[PDB]
């Protein structure tokens, strides 16, 4: 029995979907805070924090794109992570961050508040152009191009996931319960107890699949994610500890960070909000086949034009609330789809249930206590998820020789972008320092930048290369 | 105008074409050896040797597939009767770099714990043995297994193996791009890296030199006549090189002192010698099989022929019989296994034309390149940043194609998660060194651990890996 947008059901029905989409969609706003954190600073109480704090905004901002007027479940994005691993790494280098004993980075908040004033700066510049391009984006970024990207984005972030898994990319210190690799810059190190625990999230999620009721989906990440926890706190590893000392309590402003302050990623944080577009008009399309609706309608583009003026003035939002740049979640339209349910209620519900989750800032805790290695295997499904998902994009436009060739140039040339540190033989071989180099240095962060580096090769060859 | 398989054509057309063959194959022919060969000796003897006993023998095999009048007396026969260009295969390269890592960890093979691996013929001699004993294992598997195969190996498990075989072996190729996998020695020309163990470092000229080569393949693209197609590659690979030279990056010492002849043994290597990878050949036969069948079948279309037909599945009997046969043969002739080349469709298709003449103008071409072994030297003699961008591009290519055999399987949630665990598993056991922990901890000495290392060079391999995880899902997981 399908169940239209606008209609009651029973409140205990519309409670537990929101739950279903509470629990499907909390890996992927969960996960991120704690990838940024991790690879910046070490803080429990502001990764406790960021984790709660990311559960209620964004139990507050899909409320808002909620009422877009169909099931738009909101939340953060991992196209940033992708561009902030660069970013950071050089205001370690030439930025203004600082280091200790060869490998051990010093957390650095300005860098945090950079960010957040850039990404509040440019999601206007999205707004403005969310008005009136429909069709015209879809042609600007086919799946051609569309494709190698966001597989290029999995892959490069897929490395974290097995660093954690592994049990990095910083192994467990001292005195901190179980202790299995300790050391100083290991970033992929870890004994097979490890990788025990991530392949035990990995196979859970599998047997989660496998014998998965039509609740189970969408949960399987975070089902085997909370499997692999379990039998993770039956070995012991886990710092009670912290738990205990973090508080109950969590309003949106409880810790702050710089304001007046922007870096020199102002255009990847551009390209973020593009793919964060784009995103937005396929997941919200997707949704209104999933919920039975208009498809090319009027009505159509005027819920993906509210969708993406939602997302942009959302990403400002959540970056006055302390949130990087958040954008449109895709798996709650399996939810919906094998549930025959597109209730408003079911994503409020959802909502409230995670602002509350967000509020008893103990959950947040636990997360921040869970292992880096059934993080690892959680996650490390997850980014691989994202690659076959952005091969799935790819298999939409006809593979000619063409479009595989491009996809070839593309993708190695992107991931060959991945692979260097940093370039310097020209305005800054000798070490110079003029009013471009500062720039030069925004130059290396988009260059770092594996996706970016891909799009532009695709775009490129797409625009050059002879119609088949 | 649409040449068929048997109509005379100007013999300096089908000369002309055997050259674009020629070329077009010349890359993934010459890699493997080139691969193989670094990852285990330096004598730039057998090197240059290896190079020119592949030109010559892929270009003896190859007319040995092109044909059906080798062994057709009565029953179904050997090999096909339509343009099947045979060369070395990618996959016992993915399978040699955990066979030879454990050779030269557990196994005979010997190490000075300072600087480079020393050379072990011994290990090549065990790996040709090996192979040439399972080639006769995909051979009497050869025999009318036609759709079965298909099903048995759908686009679900083909895709994804062939992705991460692409991609642990692209690692190779960014790694020549950079300078590696070993940096430049001392009194060697133009070194500007030189040191031991430095696997992935290198200075901007070869970042340069790679990309020059990459660029050039694009370029070469942008500005493409229907001879440079499929020659894209080698046309990049040689200005990348030409421009190599330019620069000063060139050892005209060794090119020198070469000799301008090859036989198929100038040079041997050990025979009743044999690994514990037997298993692992096996897999690689079977790849080879699939593959000799998919890039036959396309060929078929290409060539304007039966795609269904019981002259066609016999023509399909026939490629994969002599891609066995010509694997045994191949490797008593010192080389390793060798499978169905598949840029000719593209040639064919953009030439219009799937004459045998072009086929045994480009075999001969081949075998005479081979015999003037100082062409082979010459390719010896390319720096590793331009056979870095080339390569890097070649194993690119074999990733994408691995992912449109994929999209043929219409993506729903079941396919995507089984290629999420399948490509994250596979590619998470290429990731970790070795395991111990079981009958082996403590290091232990018993009848099993000698093959329990066996079980770890499987273990060892990525797309082995890809692939079990992506049957066992695809079987055990309910039809959506
Ligand atoms: C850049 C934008 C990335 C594109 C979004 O790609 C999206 O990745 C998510 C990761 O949550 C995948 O989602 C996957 O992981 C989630 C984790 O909760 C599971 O619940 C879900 O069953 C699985 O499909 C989606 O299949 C894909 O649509
Ligand atoms: C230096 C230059 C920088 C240029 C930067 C510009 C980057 C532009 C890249 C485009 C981003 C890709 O945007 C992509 O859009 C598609 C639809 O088109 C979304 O949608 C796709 O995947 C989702 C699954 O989650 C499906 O619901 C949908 O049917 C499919 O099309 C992708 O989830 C998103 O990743
Ligand atoms: C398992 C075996 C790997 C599968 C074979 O994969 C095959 O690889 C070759 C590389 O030679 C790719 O071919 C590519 O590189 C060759 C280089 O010789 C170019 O000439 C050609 O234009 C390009 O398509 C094929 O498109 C792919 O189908
Ligand atoms: C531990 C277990 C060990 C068991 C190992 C088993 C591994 C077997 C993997 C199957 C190998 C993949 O085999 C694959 O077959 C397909 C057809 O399906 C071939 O063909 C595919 O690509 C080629 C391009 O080159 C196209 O011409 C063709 O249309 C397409 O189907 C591929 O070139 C080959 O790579
Ligand atoms: O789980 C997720 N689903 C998504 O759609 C998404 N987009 C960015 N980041 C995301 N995470
Ligand atoms: O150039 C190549 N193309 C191929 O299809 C192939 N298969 C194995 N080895 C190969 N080399």
């Amino acid at each position: 029995p399908f169940f239209g947008l606008n209609e009651k059901i029973p409140v205990l029905l519309a409670f537990i979907l929101g739950l279903q989409h509470a629990l499907a969609m909390l890996a992927g706003v969960v996960t991120p805070p704690l990838i940024i954190s991790s690879s910046l600073s070490l803080p429990s109480d502001l990764q406790q924090y960021l984790v709660s704090t990311s559960l209620i905004v964004c139990g507050l901002l899909s409320m808002v794109q909620i009422t877009s007027g169909v099931l738009s479940v909101m939340g953060v994005s991992f196209s940033i992570i992708s561009v902030a691993s660069g970013a950071f790494n050089q205001m370690y280098s030439n930025g203004f961050c600082q280091l200790d004993e060869a490998g051990n980075r010093l957390p650095c908040p300005e860098a945090y508040g950079a960010l957040i004033g850039t990404s509040a700066c440019c999601a206007l510049v999205e707004i403005l152009l969310a008005f009136v391009p429909p069709k015209v984006i879809q042609k600007i970024f086919p799946p051609i191009v569309t494709g190698p990207t966001v597989m290029l984005i999995g892959i490069s972030l897929i490395g974290t996931g097995f660093k954690d898994w592994a049990g990095g990319s910083a192994c467990m210190d001292d005195g901190m319960l179980c202790p299995s690799a300790t050391a100083p810059r290991p970033l992929p190190w870890g004994s097979p107890e490890f990788i025990g625990l991530g392949f035990l999230v990995f196979v859970s999620i599998i047997l989660c699949e496998r014998f998965g009721a039509p609740i189970m989906k969408s949960c399987s990440v975070v089902i085997g994610l909370l499997v692999g926890c379990i039998v993770a706190a039956a070995c012991g590893y886990f710092s009670h500890a912290d738990i205990d000392a973090a508080p109950a309590a969590s309003f949106i402003w409880v810790k702050t960070f710089p304001l007046s302050v922007y870096g020199p990623m102002v255009l990847p944080i551009i390209a973020v909000f593009i793919i964060c577009a784009c995103e937005c008009i396929g997941d919200v399309t997707a949704t209104c086949d999933v919920s039975r609706l208009e498809v090319r309608g009027g009505t159509f583009e005027s819920r993906i034009q509210g969708a993406v003026l939602a997302d942009g003035i959302n990403s400002v939002v959540a970056a006055l609330a302390t949130m990087t740049p958040m954008t449109t979640f895709a798996q709650n339209n399996v939810v919906i789809a094998l549930t025959r349910c597109a209730n408003r209620w079911a994503g409020y519900c959802c909502c409230l249930i995670l602002i509350v989750a967000g509020i008893f800032a103990k959950f947040a805790a636990a997360i921040v206590a869970i292992p880096n290695s059934v993080m690892g295997g959680m996650k490390t499904f997850l980014f691989a998820s994202v690659v076959i998902s952005g091969q799935a994009i790819v298999a939409k436009a006809p593979f000619t020789r063409r479009n595989r060739f491009i996809l070839t140039a593309s993708m190695a040339l992107g991931y060959g972008a991945t692979l260097v540190p940093t370039w310097f033989g020209n305005v800054f071989p000798q070490t110079e320092n003029r009013d471009l180099e500062g720039f030069e240095n925004a130059i290396e962060l988009v260059l770092e930048t594996g996706f970016a580096v891909t799009a532009f090769v695709a775009m490129l060859l797409n625009a050059i290369m002879p119609a088949e």
